C-alpha cells in the first residue's frame, strides 16, 4: 500500500479525504477527537510545501441537509490550524473548484459535506472527475469511509495518484494484527442481537483463533439450536442450522467456544424493570434474556486469561437500556484489566461502553466508530484500500 511519504507534496495542492464525522449539537462540535487525529497528516503535507483541500462526510444525509453542514467542523479545525478556512460549497461545484484553484502554499480549505452531492454514494465517475480538479494528488486518511466505493474515496483516487495518510495506515496496521500472524492465544468476543450479522467475521476469523466468546441476543439462536429452552428470548429461527454449523466449524478447527451460562431476564425491555436470573438454557416463558448474567461475566473474564490477542465487537445485552448494559461494561472492564494482551475493540455499543468506563487508554486499539473495521476483518481488504495499492 502506498503510504504518505511516497508523495512529494512540494508546490502541489493536495486533496485529502478525512473523517470529520463528529458529533454536533446546536452548531457546535461536541467531540473533536477525529479532527485532532487528522492533524499529523495535514502537518506533514504543510511542512512539505503543499496547500490542502479537505473533504469529509458528516452523518448520512441523502443530499444537502443543512443539519449536516460541516460549518461547525470548520470552526473547530481553524482553532487548531489558523490557516484553515471553510467554504459552504459542495465539492463537485464550480464555486468549490474556484476556491481550490485560488489556494496558495500553506493554505487549507475544507469544503462542504461530500454527502450533499447526489453522485457521491453512487461513485459517479463524472463527479469524481470534478473532484480531481481540486488537487494534483489524493490522500485517503479516512479508514471509516474506506469500506464503500464512494466518489471521494475510490472514484477520485483512480484519477489522481493516491496515498494512504498517517491515520489510515495506522488503522489498517492495527486491524491487520488480527489477520496476519496474530500473537496466540487469540480470543474473539462477539456480541449483537443477530448471528446473521456476524457470520462473515466468524467464518473469517475461526481459522485464525483459539477461543470464541459469544454474547448478546444472538447467543440464544446458538443455545436453542443446542437444545436449550430460551423462553421468549430473541431468536433467528432461520439461522438455527447455521448456528450449529458454525459451532461445528469451531470444533473442526480446534477453537474453544464459550456461551452464556446464566442471563439477566425480564418480561419486557424497560429501563430499571424488575429482573430475574436464569440459566441461559432454561429461561421460562414469558421471560426473555436481556443480558449475560454474573456467572457468564465471570466465565468470560476467565476465558480471556492467558490471551495475547483479544478482539471484541458487540454488546452482551440490551446496552442502551439499563440495567441490561452491565454485561457489556463488565466485559470491557475485564479486557481493560488484562496483562500482556493486545486488545482491539470495535462496534457501536462496545466502543460506546469503552468510552464511559474511564479506562479507554487501557485498550490496545479502539477502531473507528463504524462498520469498515468489521468488513475489513471479514474480507481482508476494502475498496478504499485497493485504490492505494498499485
Ligand atoms: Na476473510
Amino acid at each position: 500500500m502506498r503510504t504518505l511519504l511516497d508523495l512529494d507534496p512540494k508546490g502541489k495542492r493536495v486533496l485529502v479525504r478525512v473523517d470529520y464525522n463528529v458529533p454536533v449539537q446546536d452548531g457546535k462540535v461536541q467531540d473533536e477527537t477525529r479532527i485532532l487525529e487528522s492533524l499529523p497528516t495535514l502537518r506533514h503535507l504543510l511542512a512539505g510545501g503543499a496547500s490542502l483541500v479537505l473533504l469529509s462526510h458528516l452523518g448520512r444525509p441523502k443530499g444537502p441537509d443543512p443539519k449536516y453542514s460541516l460549518a461547525p467542523v470548520g470552526e473547530a479545525l481553524r482553532a487548531h490550524l489558523p490557516e484553515a478556512r471553510f467554504a459552504p460549497f459542495p465539492p463537485g461545484s464550480e464555486e468549490a473548484r474556484r476556491e481550490a484553484e485560488a489556494l496558495r502554499p500553506g493554505e487549507v480549505l475544507l469544503l462542504e459535506n461530500v454527502r450533499f452531492e447526489p453522485g457521491e454514494e453512487k461513485n459517479d465517475p463524472e463527479l469524481s472527475a470534478r473532484y480531481a480538479r481540486l488537487g494534483e494528488a489524493f490522500v485517503l486518511d479516512a479508514f471509516g469511509s474506506a469500506h464503500r466505493a464512494h466518489a471521494s474515496v475510490v472514484g477520485v483516487a483512480r484519477l489522481l495518484p493516491a496515498y494512504a495518510g498517517f491515520l489510515m495506515e495506522k488503522e489498517v496496521r492495527a486491524l491487520s494484527r488480527l489477520l496476519k500472524d496474530p500473537e496466540r492465544p487469540y480470543a474473539v468476543v462477539l456480541g449483537g442481537a443477530k448471528v446473521s450479522d456476524k457470520i462473515g467475521v466468524i467464518e473469517s476469523l475461526l481459522p485464525r483463533i483459539d477461543r470464541l466468546l459469544i454474547g448478546g441476543a444472538m447467543a440464544f439462536t446458538f443455545l436453542k439450536a443446542l437444545g436449550g429452552e430460551v423462553g421468549r428470548s430473541l431468536v433467528e429461527e432461520d439461522r438455527l442450522d447455521l448456528a450449529k454449523d458454525l459451532l461445528g466449524r469451531a470444533e473442526a478447527l480446534g477453537v474453544r467456544v464459550y456461551l452464556p451460562e446464566d442471563v439477566v431476564a425480564a418480561e419486557r425491555i424497560e429501563a430499571g424493570v424488575e429482573t430475574r436470573v436464569f440459566p441461559a438454557r432454561a429461561i421460562p416463558v414469558p421471560y426473555m434474556g436481556l443480558d449475560i448474567g454474573p456467572k457468564t461475566r465471570e466465565a468470560f473474564a476467565r476465558a480471556l486469561e492467558g490471551a495475547r490477542t483479544v478482539f471484541w465487537n458487540g454488546p452482551m445485552g440490551v446496552f442502551e437500556v439499563p440495567p441490561f448494559d452491565e454485561g457489556t461494561l463488565a466485559v470491557g472492564q475485564a479486557i481493560a484489566a488484562l496483562e500482556g494482551a493486545f486488545t482491539v475493540v470495535g462496534g457501536g455499543d462496545s466502543v460506546a461502553a469503552v468510552n464511559r468506563l474511564g479506562l479507554k487508554e487501557r485498550f490496545g486499539h479502539v477502531s473507528t466508530g463504524g462498520g469498515a473495521s468489521l468488513e475489513f476483518l471479514e474480507k481482508g481488504t476494502l475498496p478504499g484500500l485497493e485504490v492505494l495499492e498499485g
